[PDB]
C-alpha cells in the first residue's frame, strides 16, 4: 500500500507547486503559515530510515525509485517557495527553522 499511498502524495506535491509557481506572493505567503512545515518535517522523518532500510536489499530496488522522485517533487515545491524571496525574508526563516528542527533527518539523505 505505500506504492499506491506515495503515488497521492506527488500529485499533492505537485498541485501546490501549481499554486506557487510563477511566484503569487499571496499563496507563497499563507503556505508558510499553514501546517506545511509540519508535513514537510515529517516527510524528511520516513525519507531517511526508509532510504537506508530499502538500500539494504536489492528486492526493494523498484519501491526505492519512487521513493527518490517524492523527495524530487517535495525540494521543487520547497525550492517554489524560495521565488523571489528577499534577504532575512518572512518565509525564508521558516525554511531554517525547519532544516534545523529536522537536522537530524535531513543529515541523512546527503549520505
Amino acid at each position: 500500500n505505500f506504492s499506491k499511498a506515495m503515488s497521492v502524495a506527488k500529485q499533492v506535491f505537485n498541485s501546490l507547486t501549481e499554486y506557487i509557481q510563477g511566484p503569487c506572493t499571496g499563496n507563497q505567503q499563507s503556505l508558510a503559515h499553514s501546517r506545511l512545515w509540519d508535513a514537510v518535517v515529517g516527510f524528511l522523518h520516513v525519507f531517511a530510515h526508509m532510504m537506508m532500510k530499502l538500500a539494504q536489499d536489492s528486492s526493494q530496488i523498484e519501491l526505492l525509485k519512487e521513493l527518490l522522485d517524492l523527495q524530487k517533487d517535495m525540494v521543487v515545491m520547497l525550492l517554489s517557495l524560495l521565488e523571489g524571496n528577499v534577504v532575512n525574508g518572512m518565509i525564508a526563516r521558516q525554511m531554517v527553522d525547519m532544516l534545523v528542527e529536522s537536522s537530524s533527518n535531513v543529515e541523512m539523505i546527503l549520505k
